């Protein structure tokens, strides 16, 4: 058996509204997004958080040391840093290729010597992360495990990473020098934050601690093109290029580092490709029965696609109203992967969980269509 | 439960390529040889290697993603289709692409039906955090099967091409030695292209060699050490990394912040005591292992430098283990980093030099920032 017993989120600096947040991410080429307004509108998200300061714009914390202030709210007089076992940590948005994500938030932390991995890809990494934990104190290799996502895409997403586009766009003598939609919508979607679990092979004598049941993990890339992407660009044929095919010059000229999404492909796939096809597999394989759910945590990017994905459930029989549903999603921002963090943390915090509830966690990606789910039971 | 290793493939991409051919296929920056080339080929002994480079057009021939499906579909025989695979873990150093990550772009490759899928990143190690995670998912009984891979193409990021905009930048500067630094330089004569892949299984084969997975151990130094080893950055005075984000996008080409970079003499200083002796002499310890007892020894250095280097470590911690008995392709295959035990993995397991009860432990160094991983086999 293997038991949440601890989560903690970190959330750096303060929440900033909608009507900040284009300061802090700054203006491509002197104009305001003509974008901003319509994304907000239909995102519905309210507050977000930038590990940027907001006087200076420096940056307040690498990724590495964000995932490590969230792994430092997992001690209590329980748990030390040095008791951990095993460390998976994951970012989408890693300071650097390589080293790994995880050994520079271990080099963050300075906690005594450990197995520490590092798992990648986008908002499912922070479930990949959870697995490998999970599966580490299932199989008994280690009595506990921590598993710790971070996101800092502000890093990615301000202005200054459109610089050098903007002006070959301008020396080009393009009617219009904004950047396209696909490089500006995600700056109005994605933002900062980092979240840690502590699991255990056995409950804590206090409070609330979760059992996980399962984790079903399931890809389609093996029909749907690539989705979500940087470091690379999308070809006419569907494709990704790499980054290290480009020159140098193209780089710095389309912004290859910068993160981009294919909107309309989202809208047509996300719900069928990263929840109705792996979840009907799973009610089928698990007999699952949507009445036996007390909660369902949706890591939904967008109040937008709320509704597609209760459409979804409906479609496969596996109806969950509203009432059900768990998400801090409008006040705390879309963190990406370390979205289901953020969301444990204050429903275990909360005291309405209460023993023998059930509660599912789906958490979906769109960069190339995967959806994650996770089984809990509260003891 | 048991977890067996049943079938293990690599994928080499074209032709072995020789010590006085490795320079026209990677190029020349600003036009001319580099100066260290042959003193670092001396050093490290490799002999040959590959790279997913066409030899004519200099055009790439396999995506890391490709490479990895590669090696993956050389798994495939009458006891495994690609359908049977219940998870896939896969990682790569040099990954195509940011985002995705690595293992649903191989995913897109091998167009199995959908399943689980995860990615591992890091250096020289993540291809045993791969196996790890596929040994636990067996192990743990959330699988029957699955099965790891990694892929390496540093070609891509070794090429001349890589430094030519700083090669510009100090030009119209007027720089006294046109070169690029030793630590940039040094890694285009180190490593080199390949893949492998693992199919982990709860019951040995019926026909032929399975080798069980008794364990794998692995340490992380990074508390205490430097990063040595990076890319997409660089490493200040104070010994930390600066992220590319975190650096103007003129700098990313001005100093070359996407090339992979070692900080050789950390290395040389702490590679044998932070990657061998430190985990092992813990393990040694917590398990109670004789270095009798150990009938194959894997090491996947990296150089041949450091060969006697790590034996020496070895008798440090009174866990000696003789010449004979070490297994290394290394000087043939070339470095491919995460790769390398899989492809050391490979030979063995294929060769016919395995015999039943035979113990084989495997020693994956990662000096990116100072991991060990340790496997222990034995042959059924």
């Amino acid at each position: 058996n293997v038991y949440i017993t601890k989560v903690s989120a970190f959330m750096p600096g303060n929440p900033i509204d909608n009507n900040t947040m284009e300061s802090v991410l700054g203006f491509v080429g002197g104009r305001p997004s003509r974008s901003r307004h319509i994304v907000l509108r239909n995102n519905g998200i309210k507050y977000r958080h930038y590990a940027l300061d907001p006087e200076t714009g420096e940056a307040t914390y690498t990724s590495a040391q964000l995932a490590a202030e969230a792994v430092k709210g997992l001690v209590d007089e329980h748990f030390s840093l040095d008791d951990m076992q095993s460390l998976a940590a994951s970012s989408g948005t890693s300071d650097q290729i390589i080293p790994g994500h995880g050994v520079m938030v271990h080099g963050e932390l300075k906690n005594k010597p450990c197995e520490v991995i590092s798992t990648s890809g986008a908002c499912a990494a922070g479930m990949t992360a959870m697995k490998y934990a999970y599966l580490s104190v299932l199989s008994g290799a280690t009595s506990n495990a921590v598993s710790t996502t971070s996101e800092v895409p502000s890093t990615v997403l301000h202005a200054r990473n459109f610089q050098s586009e903007n002006e070959a766009r301008v020396a080009e003598l393009e009617r219009r020098p904004e950047i396209a939609f696909e490089k500006d919508f995600l700056r109005w979607m994605l933002s900062d934050g980092a979240g840690a679990a502590l699991l255990e092979n056995k409950p804590r004598p206090d409070g609330v601690s979760l059992r996980i049941d399962w984790i079903d993990i399931y890809s389609f890339a093996n029909e749907q093109e690539t989705c979500m992407y940087s470091g690379g660009e999308k070809l006419a044929d569907g494709s990704l290029k790499g980054w290290a095919q480009m020159s140098q010059a193209d780089w710095l000229a389309y912004s290859v580092f910068c993160i981009k999404q294919d909107v309309r492909y989202l809208n047509e796939r996300v719900v069928k490709f990263t929840l109705t096809e792996p979840l009907r597999r799973i009610v089928a394989d698990r007999n699952l029965s949507s009445e036996s759910i007390d909660w369902f945590l949706p890591a939904y990017s967008s109040e937008y696609f709320r509704m597609k994905f209760s459409e979804g459930l409906d479609d496969i029989n596996f109806s969950i109203e509203q009432e059900r549903w768990f998400t801090n999603l409008t006040v705390k921002g879309n963190t990406g992967s370390a979205s289901i963090y953020i969301m444990l943390d204050e429903l275990m915090k909360s005291g309405k969980l209460k023993k023998d509830q059930r509660l599912l966690c789906f958490i979906p990606e769109s960069a190339r269509f995967t959806g994650a789910f996770m089984h809990l039971t509260v003891v």
